[PDB]
């Protein structure tokens, strides 16, 4: 049986872990969930701990701690261990009842866990895009010590690269490590994006667009930073640098395809010039149950794709000028150090005061161009501990700069 | 990352036609990049002259010309080349002699129709690597071809045909080694649910059943890309050719009929797709070009450097699929019916499709009757025990093929 952990186990990533495990353990018992991870969500917690009865259960906020060992002690017959914050967290990591953790945990502050899961050589089932944009080369450094921790990503397209990927040259590397693309005969990467809500727009009418008219959709519901990055197309940028990082491509090889009916979620081009790509539903639950059952699959009950039925499907190049934002991800990807950390950091800022109404569309890139502007280039740290503290420290600044650059009302 | 060259030993059967060029085209131009392939033999039938400029350019150690009319002209012309001492051979027995070389690894087989078996069973026999793009050894003689990769356990079959080709490149190698091309469960050890079989859908796919029974052969074999032989091309208007896949398909990867489905695909852009146990899909996808295909059954587990124009799915910007009308293309439903009813039905289905191809290429019948001749041919044959030795079942197969072909042109006649 395999032994998961879910962080950020109330979220959208989250609920859909627990929704794919719940299905294909009706199948066989193959899952099971050991532990779920939360922030503030005491109630939705209490009701995922009575389904799966978790061997253990962990509240970041520890000011409801009590009230979720006050919940939770109304279950019969059920003993679970419950902690707290970063040692509740890293508590769980340590575990040697826990093979594979899954992390949905939104934000920077994903990173955190990725970084311990590794530390203590687990398969982490990565979701948090973000941990992979601002912490690419230390990741890297890291798993290059604990030779048996592993990044099986969760991310739809990074998934559908890593599915299209012959299995037998796959496991002869490692996500994330030198020469990933080379042993894989990787020649260039489509990597495929609905294009968000604003697609369509003439320059005049992206202008005025607001957080109101992006964020919502109709197959499933993601966090709102999400959205908006989908929105500002942001959040294929970060991919464009997440897919860098982990397949070991150059930026001048990865292209992005706005395929609208997102039908077909990301192709590898080979170095024959055959491409494989992988495609089904807009559904993340067949992305984050192969990350668990890699390098196997396994059966669902999943609605089988009809092609007949879906009969078209459409791909164009994205407009830079219309979608700024993926030019400065390229730009911050391409200079490397701490660019793409500078990136993230100053897209958090921009992107919430834009879901605030506080800028428009623009404002967004505007902001975000400065700080990378701003930032100058740091000697990389020698070990893992003090270039922790300096993604940190310059993650920080960045944010700082940008709500600097917004209060002077731009 | 360099030119660290273990060449890879190469016989080329039906060089002269539309597979062995294309064969040649990609050797040649791989071996621009990066000298990988070693062409040990060319083999083709009549085509001496032809066979003759391809000696010249690669210099392969074997030539072979089936037909023994021409075998002295061949030596003569091959003459003129200096510094060339091959061994030039004629006939089934040069082809066995070929087959059993020690230089020789690959063999891709681009023999058409019937014929073509011959050679895929003998170089099955001797071990080899057979990059099969003949689709009807497959259909007439599916297990029995299965039987002989019991025996000969070091030979293996990796598919030429484009469809197949793409099925093959969405599989991961590390469960294909545990088991091989036609072989029970070849399937579920690669997890395999479901197979998507695209089709360029032919020239009449916009045609009324009105229209569709006046159209001829020359309408058929103007195929705007590329150039194939006329057999297939007539199987591609009647998409008899996609029934044939169908049942290739499920032979070389073990996958049952009800779960192959054929689309139609217009802009044969995405050449087959793979839906694996979790419902995940897979495909394969450039531009038509028979290059890739024939280039990975010589190069699989591995890939190599190409110079072919990068897939622009910009450009192409649209992709379409839709179900095959089977009362427009009743040859689809016949494949299906065959191959479901196993035993001999491939072997009578394909030897009849034959008949009322070459019937309906000499404008002698229409193209209903072609449906209608194999329907009746199909009815006709009744099953037959299995022969448990391979020379018997070889036997069989021959016999019911002729008796196939035997039948298909009596109803042709007591029609005309
Ligand atoms: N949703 C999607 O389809 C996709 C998401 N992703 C990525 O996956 C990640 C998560 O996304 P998504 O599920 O949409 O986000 P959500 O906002 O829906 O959920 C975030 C989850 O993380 C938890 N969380 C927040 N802070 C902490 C903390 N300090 N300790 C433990 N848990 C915490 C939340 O708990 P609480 O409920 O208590 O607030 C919540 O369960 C993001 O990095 C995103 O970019 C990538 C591809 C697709
Ligand atoms: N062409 C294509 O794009 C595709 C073809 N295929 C399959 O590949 C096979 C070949 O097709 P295609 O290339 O179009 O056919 P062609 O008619 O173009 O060529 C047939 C070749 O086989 C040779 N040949 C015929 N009989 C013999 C024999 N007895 N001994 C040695 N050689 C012989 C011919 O030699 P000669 O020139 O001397 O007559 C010729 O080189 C078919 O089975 C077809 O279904 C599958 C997918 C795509
Ligand atoms: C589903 C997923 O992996 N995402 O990253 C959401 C991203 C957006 C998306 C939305 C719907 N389907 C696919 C992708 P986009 O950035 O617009 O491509
Ligand atoms: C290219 C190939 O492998 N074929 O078998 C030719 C098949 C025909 C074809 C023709 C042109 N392009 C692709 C396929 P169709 O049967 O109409 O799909
Ligand atoms: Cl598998
Ligand atoms: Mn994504
Ligand atoms: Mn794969
Ligand atoms: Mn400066
Ligand atoms: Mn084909």
């Amino acid at each position: 049986p395999i032994n998961v952990a879910i962080f950020g186990s109330t979220g959208s990533i989250g609920t859909n872990a627990l929704n794919i495990i719940r299905e294909c353990n009706k199948i066989e018992n193959v899952f099971n969930v050991k532990a779920l991870y939360v922030n503030k969500s005491v109630n939705e917690l209490y009701e995922q701990a009575r389904e799966f009865l978790p061997e253990y259960l962990c509240i970041h906020d520890k000011s409801v701690y009590e009230e979720l060992k006050e919940l939770v002690k109304n279950i019969k017959d059920y003993k679970p261990i419950i902690l707290c914050g970063d040692e509740g967290m890293k508590e769980i990591c340590s575990s040697n009842s826990i093979d594979k953790i899954v992390i949905g945990i939104d934000s920077f502050q994903g990173l955190y866990s990725t970084m311990y899961a590794i530390m203590n050589n687990k398969i982490v089932a990565l979701a948090n895009k973000e941990s992979i944009v601002s912490a690419g080369f230390f990741l890297k450094k890291l798993l290059n010590i604990h030779k048996n921790a592993k990044i099986i990503p969760v991310d739809s397209e990074h998934s559908a690269i890593f599915q299209c990927l012959d299995n037998n040259k796959v496991i002869k590397t490692k996500c994330l490590q030198d020469n990933f693309s080379k042993i894989n005969n990787i020649n260039k990467i489509f990597l495929c994006s609905s294009g968000g809500p604003f697609q369509n727009l003439t320059m005049d009418e992206l202008k005025n667009v607001t957080s109101e008219n992006a964020l919502k959709h109709p197959k499933w519901k993601m966090g709102k930073k999400i959205t908006i990055d989908s929105a500002t197309m942001m959040n294929k940028g970060l991919e464009v640098i997440e897919t860098h990082f982990l397949f070991d491509v150059d930026y001048n090889d990865i292209e992005v395809i706005v395929h609208k009916e997102c039908i077909i979620h990301s192709c590898v081009e080979f170095i024959d010039k055959s491409v494989i790509s992988q495609m089904y539903y807009p559904d993340m639950q067949i992305p984050i149950l192969y990350s668990l059952t890699w390098p196997d699959r396994i059966k669902t009950n999943l609605k089988p794709l009809d092609l007949a039925q879906v009969s078209t499907l459409t791909f164009h190049k994205p407009s830079l000028e219309h979608f700024p934002c993926i030019k400065l991800a390229y730009q911050a990807g391409i200079k490397g150090n701490f660019y793409p950390t500078v990136l993230n950091a100053s897209n958090e800022i921009a992107n919430n005061l834009f879901l605030n109404n506080k800028i428009k569309y623009f404002d967004i890139s505007s902001i975000i161009s400065q700080v990378l502007e701003s930032f100058n280039s740091q000697k990389v740290s020698e070990n893992s501990e003090d270039l922790m503290k300096q993604i940190l420290q310059i993650h920080s600044w960045a944010k700082d700069k940008a709500t600097d650059i917004y209060n002077k009302h731009n």
